[PDB]
């Protein structure tokens, strides 16, 4: 199945998903809590429990929502942003901060 995406992995990918748990956190309040909109509101859809929660373009679950747009985004640019803090193109990733240093 496949060859070779990103690091192939099946269970252990959602310990690779893990690392980081925090930055999910963030992430995800900041996606979910765009803004200060998220308690009362979340009561709201709570309290009405199986509405519909569904999109006319995709169809349902996986992916529905103008979060999707975000999802492209923040996934391309987001991932850019991350590795190049990380290495910069398959090299030279993970340590004490190393990013490019005055070397000869």
């Amino acid at each position: 199945m496949g060859k070779e995406s990103g690091w192939d992995s099946g269970r252990a990918a959602v310990a690779a998903v893990v690392g980081g748990v925090v930055a999910v956190g963030t992430v995800l309040v900041a996606l979910s809590a765009m803004g200060f909109t998220s308690v009362g509101i979340a009561a709201s859809s709570i309290a009405a429990k199986m509405m519909s929660t569904a999109a006319i373009a995709n169809g349902g679950g996986v992916a529905a929502g103008s979060l999707v747009a975000i999802l492209q985004s923040v996934g391309a640019a987001g991932l850019s942003v991350t590795s190049k803090v990380i290495g910069g193109f398959a090299g030279t990733a993970l340590g004490a901060w190393l990013g490019s240093p005055p070397s000869s």
